């Protein structure tokens, strides 16, 4: 009878990278009268916050906010400390990775390069051949070339082989980047903390729950009751059926 | 009888990287009753702003704010547009530079690497072997090793030779980095805009006015009356002598 509803954000609660619909937002607060609610997203906290309210409203509107897949956690309004990727991987593998990337990207010739080719986050390294400090038009330009030349895909193939057996995973970061993260630091990461919070049931809702999707692992994990949705409206209706029948 | 007093910030108006003394700040506002006043600094606007007031007070307290040596300019409260380094250098030299740096740093093995090894600014590229996303203790650790191994100094020697004749200049960026900027984009850069503003006299005040110092060029430029100071109190007294005799 302690229940948590845990939601992916993009395509589950909001249009991708955009603000939640007030009606959906209103339902979630009602749902809170029956269960605790939480969000888990790959984006950083500032982005998620911006999609789910004004200011830091989000940490008050939700019982849990898991940013960067739960490597950053807010619990009932309070920021918890997070394990760092350097602490987890150790400095030597981390620098091996970094130097391989620097070396690989040195040899890539693009139309434009900018800066912040490697962004050190909590949950991962974000790798971007063009550089994260590019403009929107520059992103589209890179994106178009990337499809033609498989720039990010070939980079990732080289990295996976190079680091075979060493516990690194890779995922697409939009148009211009990819993430490198430790094995297990997908959305499931947040389930480890949730494990200590005495929930009787954790319901997870996501829109990418098929193999390869960024919700697959947390959806399939035996610690969650999994729910597959196709839209914020679908998520609301599913919740109505389960919790307000 | 249109006069501008233009001040370096660090060691000229404030302790380096710290907040201005209220008494100095008070005098500068008085000085404004006789002349226009402006600041020019290598740091970015957010840093300079933070040293010179709360919020964006600075653009109201000074007639001109030249951040990153004037590549960013506020004039009487208004942000002016700025030429970009890519526009000035062109994409091919820019990427030649970037790829040389990526390649060089790939081969450097440090105690720790983080991220943002190349930060694209308006006025320059900031190059950091450890990565700009490191903590203060990590900066000191790098700093100590850098002195032992001449990491940044050797990097810069290699860059200068490689790009000989191509109009690039280099300067120390604290403990962990160096800047790469186009020839002429030292503090003198701000004098070009000032040239169109019909000042009868521009007085420049700086604490690094000897050859090699970051105020030397603007101090020595024939467009300024140069003043060499050793402290914020010295700057105030010099101004008193000249403008309130
Ligand atoms: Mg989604
Ligand atoms: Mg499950
Ligand atoms: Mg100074
Ligand atoms: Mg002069």
């Amino acid at each position: 009878e302690r229940v948590l509803c845990l939601f992916d954000v993009d395509g589950t609660l909001t249009p991708a990278r955009q603000k939640i619909d007030p009606e959906v937002a209103a339902f979630l607060q009602k749902l809170r009268s029956r269960v605790q609610i939480g969000v888990v997203g790959g984006s950083d906290y500032c982005k998620i916050a911006e999609q789910l309210g004004d200011g830091d409203e989000v940490i008050e509107k939700f019982d849990y906010v898991f940013a960067e897949n739960g490597t950053v956690q807010y619990k009932h309004g309070r920021l918890l400390s997070k394990q760092t990727i350097q602490n987890h991987l150790g400095e030597e593998l981390l620098q091996d990775l970094i130097n391989f990337c620097l070396s690989y990207m040195a040899l890539l010739r693009l139309p434009k390069k900018r800066g912040t080719f490697i962004e050190f986050r909590n949950g991962m390294l974000n790798i971007s051949p063009i550089g994260r400090s590019c403009t929107l038009e520059e992103r589209i330009e890179f994106s178009e070339l990337d499809k033609k030349e498989k720039i990010r895909e070939k980079f990732v193939e080289a990295l996976k082989t190079e680091f075979a057996g060493k516990g690194l995973r890779f995922s697409r970061g939009g148009m211009i980047s990819f993430d490198v993260f430790p094995e297990g630091w997908d959305k499931r990461y947040c389930l480890d903390s949730l494990d200590q919070d005495s929930f009787d049931t954790i319901h997870f809702f996501g829109n990418e729950t098929s193999p390869g999707g960024n919700d697959f692992e947390i959806f399939a994990d035996p610690r969650t009751v999994g729910h597959s949705v196709v839209s914020p409206q679908d998520t609301v209706q599913r919740c109505r059926e389960i919790f307000f029948p």
